[PDB]
């Protein structure tokens, strides 16, 4: 069957009006009238320097896609697969049950690496690209994509695919005739929090995340591999940890599939930061350890967040050869990570105060039994911890630590300094504790609670009623909280933001629903950091999530399609 409607822009909206034959102009189809309509068409993230997108389409043979790197290094074996994707993004804009048809001009992709040695993540990396099209000839597009670094390129590799339409109507692939685009990130750290730890997620769906991810250019996986209710990372110098810490013995991640994942993830210019979490936040894994105290204790409420409770007992010398061993062997195969993230999530008092061994530690030394007195302990495990990670990296690299008792900022620079420590921050953009942070110089990475904590909305898991952090948040909400509105001045030291999905009520099954597409909305706040709001990024946002649709994702749908063919007619 055959498309029976045609648009056209009015107003910078694409009206669906009837396909009368007995007309002399060109019938548009949807997406090419949106390529055009739209003030950046179909990309996203909108680029942010020059958006020259032209006001024509070419006709282009798939089969005629040939990619040529000019410039040969290091990163050959990175270009040469980041170029074999680019035909499989290129399909990405014909939709599934129907194909093109195999005429029209050739393309020809120039790959120009500026140091095609490069290949180390860093939060100083060069992501900028240059990206122009142009006629080539007369039967042949030149692709032209410029970049300072690899992962510059393939973001401009990216980006050219997002400049591919299908016409339906005339069973056609066209591609935008003349374009000019710079482009580089406002912020170097765009990240997603993967918690695989209160819940399994298959190595099949952590890669398949980070395909979505390099399709909106994030570039950071924070994989929270272990907390009190699982432990699947192996770690081969302390086996028992995740033979008695894993859900199952196939629920693991060894160290052949997590060399999947890191190598997986540089091929599409993604960081795979690994994360242990510690003092609190453990459990399964440590029985028969002595290492830990209060696993289990009952009532849970009493002492620590969520059950199971948990927490290492930083009194045992003991302790801190284990954590060099784990730190060891997360080092070994998360070896593309320039930083490691500790956790430093809040940690329960009551529950070390309930161990004698800690208690006789804390008279043997000058310290009482009060408040004060634990944040002693706790800053004497992050000290030794510290050490541990530092030799285990073989490198003193940076480290990050969530906002808690520990950092608040009227006292942290008693135990951390700014250079040493990136500070995670869930509270909400108007907390006094983030004003404070960064006038003590502390870089920060942006995860509010209220707009970028993926996991709330949903029903109760302990009781009745629905989680902690309900209502759920809307990608219209994670699109507006901007890090330049929160961070001011001090913007610099905010170092970008990141998606949490914490995973007690979330796995395999819920993974692509809860990151798309609302990450994408993070993505471009933190790639282009607009000054206009969510409603003038709608149009985009619906084609992005079908875009997502279209690569395989199970994405959240956000509104009726009818909406998308329609544009205009939803609002409120
Ligand atoms: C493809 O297009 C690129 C950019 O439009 C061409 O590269 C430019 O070449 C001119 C001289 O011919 C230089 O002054 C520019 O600095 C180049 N730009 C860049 C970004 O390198 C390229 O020559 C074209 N190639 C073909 C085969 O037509
Ligand atoms: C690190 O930020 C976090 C992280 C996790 C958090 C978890 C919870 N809270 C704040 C949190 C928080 O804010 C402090 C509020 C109390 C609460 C009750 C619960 C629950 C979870 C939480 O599940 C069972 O009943
Ligand atoms: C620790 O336990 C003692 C009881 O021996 C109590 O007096 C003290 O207040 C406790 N500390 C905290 C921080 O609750």
């Amino acid at each position: 069957e055959d498309v029976v409607w045609r648009w056209s822009c009015d107003n910078g909206k694409c009206v669906k009006l009837k396909n009368d034959p007995r007309s002399s102009e060109p019938a548009l189809s949807l997406e090419a009238c949106k390529m055009f309509c739209n003030e950046y068409g179909l990309l996203w993230p909108r680029p942010t320097g020059e958006a020259d997108l032209g006001n024509f389409l070419s006709k282009i043979n798939l089969n005629s896609i040939e990619v040529k790197i000019l410039k040969k290094g290091a990163t050959d074996d990175l270009m040469e697969a980041a170029a074999k994707r680019f035909k499989e993004q290129v399909s990405l804009a014909i939709p599934r049950g129907s194909t093109p048809k195999l005429t029209g001009k050739a393309v020809d992709v120039y790959l120009v690496n500026e140091n095609p040695n490069e290949k180390a993540f860093s939060l100083e990396m060069d992501e900028s690209y240059g990206l122009r099209v142009s006629p080539s000839g007369a039967d042949r597009v030149n692709a032209t994509i410029t970049a300072n670094s690899f992962f510059g390129m393939r973001h401009g590799l990216e980006t050219l695919s997002q400049l591919f339409v299908f016409d339906d109507i005339r069973d056609h692939l066209l591609m935008v005739r003349d374009v000019n685009i710079s482009d580089k990130p406002v912020y170097p750290y765009r990240g997603i929090l993967l918690d695989t730890a209160r819940n399994y997620y298959s190595i099949e769906s952590i890669k398949r995340t980070i395909e979505a991810m390099a399709a909106v250019k994030l570039n950071t996986d924070h994989w929270h591999i272990t907390d009190s209710q699982s432990f699947p990372f192996v770690t081969t110098k302390r086996p028992n940890l995740y033979k008695f810490g894993a859900l199952s013995p196939q629920k693991v991640y060894t160290k052949a599939a997590i060399r999947e994942v890191v190598r997986f993830g540089l091929e599409r210019g993604v960081r795979v930061l690994p994360e242990f979490d510690a003092p609190a936040h453990v459990g399964e894994g440590w029985q028969d350890t002595d290492l830990t105290v209060c696993f289990k204790a009952e009532p849970w409420k009493s002492y620590c967040v969520e059950p199971p409770c948990g927490q290492l007992n930083p009194t045992k010398d003991e302790l801190y050869q284990y954590l060099e061993d784990i730190y060891s062997d997360m080092a070994e195969v998360f070896d593309t990570t320039d930083i490691f993230h500790m956790g430093g999530d809040e940690v329960s008092e009551a529950c070390w105060n309930s161990s004698d061994s800690i208690q006789n530690f804390m008279m043997q030394n000058r310290w009482d039994l009060d408040k004060e007195s634990f944040l002693k302990l706790w800053n004497y495990f992050q000290q030794k911890a510290q050490d541990k990670a530092y030799k285990a990296f073989g490198k003193k690299l940076p480290l990050i630590l969530w906002t808690s008792t520990l950092t608040n900022y009227k006292h942290i620079d008693d135990y951390l300094n700014k250079d040493d420590y990136i500070i995670q921050v869930w509270t909400t953009g108007v907390d006094p504790q983030i004003k404070g942070l960064l006038e003590k110089g502390y870089r920060l990475i942006m995860s509010n609670y209220d707009a970028l904590y993926f996991d709330c909305g949903y029903g109760a898991w302990v009781g009745a009623g629905n989680n902690w952090c309900s209502p759920y948040i809307g990608w219209q909400k994670v699109y507006d909280n901007s890090p330049a509105v929160i961070a001011l001045e001090h913007r610099d030291q905010v170092l970008g933001g990141e998606a949490a999905l914490w995973s007690e009520q979330s796995d395999t099954s819920t993974l692509d629903g809860r990151l798309w597409p609302r990450a994408a909305a993070l993505a471009e706040r933190l790639w282009a950091e607009p000054a206009t709001s969510w409603q003038d990024a709608e149009y985009r946002m619906l084609h992005i999530r079908e875009r997502f649709v279209r690569m395989g994702i199970q994405a959240e749908s956000l509104q009726p399609e009818w909406c998308y063919q329609n544009e205009g007619y939803c609002y409120s």
